[PDB]
């Protein structure tokens, strides 16, 4: 299959990546160098045109460059670890809230058998849906435009849960009840205060606790001057993991 | 889903995790405290017995505590990112060599639809099969006890490839040939020397180059004394990613 | 400059450093390889005997390998930054408490013109003096065996202060008074809880606030296999810096 | 002593530091907020006016915000560790080249008793002098405008050396000869290629080898949302340290 028009492509030029829809007679220009989308439409993946390499985007590239952000997203750095740390596969059901823009959801969807997501704000609920539908994702996802505390969530049936909210300690009882015995949970908390607060509240519900931070550092890809890049993302969030306690 | 005899359990006591097979009359003793396995048979996951929390192990815990190591392994820190970075799902076929102890393979197998894996050393080839089989994994894996260079491999059948060998640059042409157009490739390299050498020749075959290292720092999960651990894994390997260029 | 009987030497063997007194008739053995100290005495610095390289220790090696530890110490990774971040030189007077084992003191002493140090525990007060004198350090230091709250400290004579105690917020007013206008202050705090607590109480005393953590990753020094070490120190403490606000 | 006109002051407003010369009638605007210098002149350090805190700058702030950069500089993160790692004090003479903009020099000058620095490029030689002079530094520094290879330097008179050039391996024999027995040496190298090459070259001249990289992560200083900053400096350089081997 060759490059069709109207489809989103990943363009590499120098150190930088670009995501662009292949619309006729439109172009990408970067520092005097021009790539015309008309020369791309009809070519295979991995073509080199005037210094521009063109491919179809991966899941990581789709999330980072394709997804509209109406809220703070969970980056692949974290979500690629989270999905598999939650011990997910195609035999498993996972609970997520809040959906936000669907950045974590896209990864949970790709790994798990079934996802139930909850998002209180209607705008973000529509945005996450749009994001995933746009890139052919989320066919195993049930979206709910409701506050998790008000939702009717089937008790004792989820193989895992992941919580991304400001104050997750207000939802611990219900999350606990939604899960199967011994099931993994994960929490995303940007702040140390939130983590301390969650650790104060979690003891009745989840054991085998783990808190981890993930750092990625990229390197220059030039052979003769191999070294780390000048800057890196320093922090996205503390990741909190546990396992359901019987009670 | 209560604990049955002979099955593997993950035990947490204090800061430590233990993986133990549930054998009759046998026990686990740490710092005086004893956990008798007869007392855990018939109990649900997330039961707490004498300060010991017991669960079934996750994929990460299986790899780290359960897999027999005849070689250096690829750690979940890296492999969880690798599997999804390579854009894998159930519709994808992935190439891997060398199999080694099967630690990366276990993750590839869970994420991908199909894996072809090559290991030249017979005892490593046997250990990898034993590792995954012991934990009910690798049902979608084709194991080959041959040097990849001698293998009969149809061209353009792989949606992704991952290479973990001392000198990957010798295999670039065959891997490129075995991949479908524009397909992701990844390389595991422990030393900067290897990365530098790979970067000399790689651009004849693969573009959209990325080199990243992944660091995990774990935290004390005590609410009142929240802080990072004393020590961490500093380095496992440099990860280099690319995409098949059309030749 | 030849090695004398009884002096402390830094011995390097393979990847490892050793600090030893040059005692006659004595030896160091590592992996069945033997260094005889009689062969070292009377030799120049930087001799190599039986694979062992022998030098006089530096400030960092003295603190790390030579100082007796009765308390948690401040490591050179932090202390080398701290002393210069506090803007110390030979025309500066610095306040420090608690002295502990004198590990930070050694650095403050080397950089600043004079140091007033306070330690409430007399066993620790004595150990710190023993450490420093043993290695010909601390001639510019006034040691006090007193609680800092009870100490007779002249107001406005200190160019900087550093506080290493469990609950530094109790002593803010007195440290503030002891400091010259706009003078730098630093705090060492192992936990996030402690930093959060100091930050809410420091508001009316110190401004230009900074919190930093310092990570050192070491590398293999083998040319053909250049890569980071397997393990590193993950955390020592958060460092909090401010400047005296005029009240 | 209150602020005088013509003084360079450190101004803190929100998260940002500013270094400005106190010019009468002049101001600093941060968006719509204004600080009038006429209100600062005649006031003590640590004064707060309309949200702006004003101090005199420390060595770190002088280097980072005050020094004119005509080369790549060595940052305080590295130089503060370097100066004390080289075991410098007021009884030590240190060799340095190339001087560059004088950022490392300022620190060596503050710590050592005497510095001999060499810079081949006349412009940078003048820049380094102008930088230190402007902030009342470097009175113990001998500046030379010459290639180190061509300079007449007394044998065995340096207690330490630091080398910041592209290819330091060329100067090893001379640096070695200029050093006292057992003396520390340091090298700054941006790339792994350079480190690899130096390690290949250094074996006959320097032992007790160490390679380290230093990372600083800064934190939000808001009590109720304590977390690391979003971004950090990922890499400045690899730091190589050794000790003179007897030849
Ligand atoms: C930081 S965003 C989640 C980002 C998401 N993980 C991603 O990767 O894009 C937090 C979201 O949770 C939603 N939320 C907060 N509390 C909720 C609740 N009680 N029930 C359902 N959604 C909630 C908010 O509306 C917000 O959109
Ligand atoms: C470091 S181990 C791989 C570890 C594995 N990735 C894991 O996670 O457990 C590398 C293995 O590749 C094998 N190997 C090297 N070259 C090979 C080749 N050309 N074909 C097949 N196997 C090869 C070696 O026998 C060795 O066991
Ligand atoms: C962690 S140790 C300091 C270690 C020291 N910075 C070093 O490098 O070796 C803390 C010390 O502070 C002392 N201390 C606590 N409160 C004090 C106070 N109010 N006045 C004097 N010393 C105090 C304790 O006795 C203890 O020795
Ligand atoms: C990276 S800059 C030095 C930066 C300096 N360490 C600082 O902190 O500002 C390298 C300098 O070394 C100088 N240089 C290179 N080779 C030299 C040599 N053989 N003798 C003297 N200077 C040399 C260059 O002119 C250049 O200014």
């Amino acid at each position: 299959n060759s490059f069709k028009e109207g489809e989103y492509v990943l363009i590499r030029f120098g150190e930088k990546k670009f995501l662009r829809k292949l619309l006729p007679k439109q172009s990408l220009s970067v520092k005097k160098s021009v790539l015309k989308f008309d020369e791309v439409i009809g070519k295979p993946e991995g073509v080199k045109i005037n210094g521009f390499e063109v491919y179809r985007p991966t899941l990581e590239e789709i999330i980072l460059l394709g997804f509209e952000r109406k809220t703070q997203i969970i980056y692949p750095k974290d979500s690629f670890y989270i999905a598999l740390k939650l011990n997910l596969n195609k035999e498993k059901r996972v609970l997520e809230f809040g959906t936000g823009s669907g950045a974590l959801l896209a990864v949970l969807s790709e790994v798990a058998g079934e996802v139930w997501t909850f998002e209180a704000v209607e705008e973000f609920y529509k945005t996450a849906q749009k994001n995933l539908k746009k890139f052919n994702l989320g066919k195993n996802v049930k979206f709910f435009n409701v506050d998790f505390k008000d939702a009717e969530v089937p008790e004792g049936i989820f193989h895992a849960a992941f919580v991304d909210v400001r104050e997750p300690w207000h939802y611990l009882e219900k999350v606990h009840k939604s899960l199967m015995e011994g099931a993994p949970v994960g929490f995303l908390l940007p702040t140390a205060n939130q983590v301390i607060k969650l650790l104060e509240s979690i003891e009745n519900y989840f054991g085998n606790l783990e808190v981890v931070e993930i750092l990625h550092r990229h390197y220059k890809t030039i052979s003769e001057r191999f070294r780390p890049e000048d800057q890196m993302v320093a922090h996205t969030a503390y990741l909190v993991f546990g396992r359901k306690l019987k009670t």
